[PDB]
């Protein structure tokens, strides 16, 4: 991926609500969100956070622009994020697109590891 516009890309988006199953600017959930930050640079179908999970590389530690994996709602990878540095994130979570910290008391211990695209 080209880093930089990623980053800046989720960046802008910081602030849309949340809306089950969306994929525009107005309202995003989880999977809505990377596919369309994504799509900004590159073709990608749409593709559930498992699917992201099975399909990226495996890194030791994120760099700005990997994605950082999460249990949520149910075991194993429910949630996802694009890591911008300094242990924050951008996600598509249930009240909206937000800056969250993975030194957070909930996002801390439901961290599961980061992929790299």
């Amino acid at each position: 991926l080209n880093v930089s516009k990623l980053v800046s890309d989720a960046k802008a988006l910081v602030g849309t609500p949340y809306k089950w199953g969306g994929t525009t600017t107005s309202g995003f959930d989880c999977s809505g969100f990377i596919w369309y930050v994504l799509n900004k640079q590159t073709s990608v179908g749409r593709t559930s956070t498992a699917g992201y999970w099975s399909s990226m590389k495996s890194i030791a530690s994120p760099s700005v622009g990997d994605f950082v994996f999460f249990t949520t709602y149910k075991s194993g990878p429910s949630h996802m994020g694009i890591y911008i540095g300094n242990n924050s994130f951008i996600h598509a979570g249930s009240d909206g697109v937000q800056i969250s910290s993975l030194n957070n008391s909930y996002w801390k211990p439901r961290y599961l590891g980061a992929k790299r695209f």
